[PDB]
C-alpha cells in the first residue's frame, strides 16, 4: 500500500472514511458522569479550562482539530484520574502540547506553553503531564471529533453554503464547553444536529435525505442531542464562557455568532 | 477558588461582572482640569500623542484593550506630576510599555519601543518612566476602559450587529484623543453613548431596554455625553488627529469610518 | 537588450507573450500514457501525490505558478524513469524543491521538505533527487503552465470578473490532480476551457470572440478538454482528492469551490 | 514646539498641510524632457523598472507613500545624471532602498535588496549608489506624492466611498509608470484627475465644489490631465506594465481594477 508521510496525524489513511469514524468514535469513549465521582473539580471548572484552551488555539493559529483533540484527551483522562484544582490547568496544558504535536504542522513547542501559562509550571512538569496523560491515553492519539463528522457531512451538501458550514463549526465548538448535556452525545450526533441546526438557520432546509441514506441518523434520532444543541443556542449570549463566540464572530467564519437562533425548530 | 493564569491581565475574575467595572471605573479616576494646572503641555498636545500611541498598537497589532489602558496610565499620572514637552512622549512611551507588559500576551519589549522613538530615548529612560509611573499609579493597573463596557454591552444586542459594534469601538476611540470634552465622563458612559449613537446610524434603533435595567443609564442620562460624542462624529474628518479614521476604514471594521454620520439625533 | 534581473523566473522576458507560450508548451511535453508503462505507480496514486502537493504550497504560501511546474517535472520526469512506491513521495519532495527555488522569491529551502515529509529522508537523499531530475529534465525548467495561459485570457475579458477568473484557476488546478484524461490535453486547452467553463457558470456568458482570433480555439475546439473538464466539475465533492476544494472556498477566491457547477453546458 | 520623533519622515509637521504641499511639489521637480536627452534608456525602460519597484513594494508590504518616494528620486536623478542600462536598475535598486529608509518603519535593509537582485549586485554597489543619489538630491529627501495629495482630497469627500479612494489610488500609480504624458504633471494635479476619474467611474459625481475652494483646480484646470489619464484607463489591459492592476484587484482595494472603465468622460 502506498501512504504519504506528513505532520497531521488525525487523519483516516486510505480504506469508506465515514464508516471508520462511526467505529472509533465509541472506541476511547469518555466515562460520562466522571465529574459527579471527581472530587475537586466540577463542570464549570471544566467548562473554564475548555474555553482558555480556545484563546491558545487563536493565540498559535491553531486548527480546530487540535482544539477537538485536546478536550476528548481531557475527557478521558479525567474519567480515570482524579486531578485536583491546581493541577487541572496543567492537565489542559500537557493536552493542548499532545494535540498540537499529533495535528500541528507547525506545533508550539513545551516553552510555548510554559510562557502562556505566565511561568506557572516548569518544563519538567509539563513534560511529566504529558507522559502520564499519554500513559493513561495507552498512546491511542487517533480519536474521531466533530471537526472530522462535519467535514464529512459538507461533501454531501446540495448546495454548500459557506454560512451553514461556519455555523455548523461554531455549534460544535460550543459543546466542548457544556460537558454536563454533551458528554453523553457521540461526536457524529453532535455534528448531526449541528449541520441541521445551521443549516436549517441561515436557509430553512433540514437534514438532507443523501446524509439520513449515508448515516443513518433520521431526524427523530438527533432530536435528543437537538434539543439540548438549541436551547445552548439560545443561551449563547447568556453563557459565562464567550470564547467563541468571539472567535466565530471574524470575517473568516462570515460572522456566524452575530446570527439570531432560531425561536422554534419546528420539530 | 479555581483561577486560570494566563498573560492577559485586565480582566474581571469570576464575582456580575458589569457590577464591578462600576466600581472600579470611579477608584483610581483621573483628575479632571489637570491640564488647565500643566504649566508646560496643553490639551493639544496629549490629543496628538494619544493619537501617536493608535499609530504604535496598529504597527504592533496590539489590543484595543492596551490603548485604552495607556491612556488610563498617561491622564492618572499628569494629574499629579507635571511633565515637560520634551519628557512628555516620554511618558506615553512607558505608558504604551505598561499597558502592553500587562494585557498583551506578546508585548514589544523596550528595545522595541526605544526603535519606534527614532532613538530618542535611552533603555534607561523608558525603564526609569515606566518604574516612575508604577510608582505615581500605586501599582494599580488595573481600571476599566471603555472597551470593556462595550463589550458587556455587546452581550444584551437584540440581535447582533458588525458594523454597530464596531461603530461604537470607533466612537470609544475618538474619545480618548479629546480630553476636554471627554475627561469628565465615566467610561461606561462614554462607552453608553458610542452604542446607542451607532446603533441609530446603521439601523435607527435606540438605547435599548434590556441596558437600561442592567446599567441604570436612560437616554436622558447619556443625553450631556451623546451631546459632546454626536459633534466629534461631525467633526471628525475636520479633527487634526486622523489615525483613527484612517484605522477604522479597513475590512476589519466593516470600514465604519466611512458611514455618514446622523444629522439630528432626535434627543 | 535590457532585463531586469529578479528571483521568479516563470516568466517570459521581452519579445507576444502568448505565441512564446504556445511554442514551448509541445516542448518538453509530458508521454501521455507512460502510467500504463510504469512498473510500481498507478494513477490513483500520482492524484493522491499531487493533491498532498497542494496541501505544501498552501502551508508555505507558495504561488500557483509553483505548483502547476511541480506537477510539470513530475510528469516528464516519471515519462522517461521507472519510480518506485516509497520514492515517488521523494520524487515529489525534490520536484516541489526544484519549482520553489525556480519561481518563489524566498522558497523553502531542504531542510524545510524533509521536515514536511516527517523525517523520512535525508538531506542528501532530496539532494540527489532534485539533481536526478534536473539531468533529466536536461535543466530546462521554463515550461509554460495552465496558470500561465489563464493570465493571458483575463487581460481580454470584457468585462473582467472575480468570480470567474477565481473558478477559472478551481478548475485548472482540478485538472493536475487527475492525470488520466487530461494529459493528453495543452495547457492553453486546458485553461481555455477552464476559462469558458467559469464564466459560463457565473454569468452565462461563453468563449468570447476576442479570445477566438487570438489563440485561434473555437468552442468546437475545446469541446472534447470542455467535457472531461466539466464532468471533473460535476463529481468534485466525490472525488477523492479534496484539498483543491478546501484550498478554494476561502476568501481569497471568494469561495467559488461552494457554487454550484452547471447542469448542462448546451454544447 | 512640541514635535514626536517617529520612522516615518514623509509627513509635514503642524503648520494648513494642503498648503504646504503645494509649495513643495515645484521644488526639485524632474526636468520634463530628460528621457530624450537621456543617450542610452528611454521611457519603456523607466516604465518596466518603476513596475518592477511595485512588485518590490508587494513583496515586503511597503507603503504606497514609499513606492511614490523612490519614482520622485528615480526621475530627479536621471534628470541630471546620465545612467547606462546596466547601472539603471542599480539606480532603482538605492532609491527604493533610500525611500524605505526613509518612510517605512521596519524598512529592509541592503542584504534584502541584493537578495531580490538575485545577487548582481554588491552590497557596496547598493551603498555607492545610494550615496550617490543622496548627493544628486541634495539630502531632500522629502517631496509631496500624488498618495499625499489623494490624501487630503479624501477629508473633504461628502460622503466617504472606498470604492472611490481604492481606484482613485489605482489611477495614481499607473502615471507613475508612464512618464511621457505624465511627468510633465504636477503631482496635486494628477490626484485631482485620479479622484475626478474614481468618483465619476464608482458613483457618477463630479469633482466636488468643496475642493474647487480648497485646491482652485476647477474642472477644466484638470481637463488636460483628465484626458490622458482617461486613455491609460481605458488601455490599462493592453498595457504592458500590469503589476498595478494585479495589485488592485486584491480585496484589500476592492478589486477595483476590475471595474469597468466610462466610455466618455463628458467633459
Amino acid at each position: 500500500d502506498f501512504v504519504i508521510v506528513r505532520r497531521g496525524s488525525g487523519n483516516e489513511v486510505p480504506d469508506d472514511i465515514h464508516t471508520y469514524l462511526r467505529e472509533m468514535e465509541v472506541k476511547c469513549k469518555p466515562k460520562v458522569g466522571y465529574m459527579k465521582k471527581q472530587p475537586d473539580i466540577t463542570n464549570s471548572m471544566r467548562a473554564i479550562l475548555v474555553d482558555w484552551l480556545v484563546e491558545v488555539g487563536e493565540e498559535y493559529k491553531l486548527q480546530n482539530e487540535t482544539l477537538h483533540l485536546a478536550v476528548n484527551y481531557i475527557d478521558r483522562f479525567l474519567s480515570s484520574m482524579s486531578v485536583l484544582r491546581g493541577k487541572l490547568q496543567l492537565v489542559g496544558t500537557a493536552a493542548m502540547l499532545l494535540a498540537s504535536k499529533f495535528e500541528e504542522i507547525y506545533p508550539p513547542e513545551v516553552a510555548e506553553f510554559v510562557y502562556i501559562t505566565d511561568d506557572t509550571y516548569t518544563k519538567k512538569q509539563v513534560l511529566r503531564m504529558e507522559h502520564l496523560v499519554l500513559k493513561v491515553l495507552t498512546f491511542d492519539l487517533a480519536a474521531p471529533t466533530v471537526n472530522q463528522f462535519l467535514t464529512q457531512y459538507f461533501l454531501h451538501q446540495q448546495p454548500a453554503n459557506c454560512k451553514v458550514e461556519s455555523l455548523a463549526m461554531f455549534l460544535g465548538e460550543l459543546s466542548l464547553i457544556d460537558a454536563d448535556p454533551y458528554l453523553k452525545y457521540l461526536p457524529s450526533v453532535i455534528a448531526g444536529a449541528a449541520f441541521h441546526l445551521a443549516l436549517y438557520t441561515v436557509t430553512g432546509q433540514s437534514w438532507p435525505e443523501s446524509l439520513i441514506r449515508k448515516t443513518g441518523y433520521t431526524l427523530e434520532s438527533l432530536k435528543p442531542c437537538l434539543m439540548d444543541l438549541h436551547q445552548t443556542y439560545l443561551k449563547a449570549p447568556q453563557h459565562a464562557q464567550q470564547s467563541i463566540r468571539e472567535k466565530y464572530k471574524n470575517s473568516k467564519y462570515h460572522g456566524v455568532s452575530l446570527l439570531n437562533p432560531p425561536e422554534t425548530l419546528n420539530l
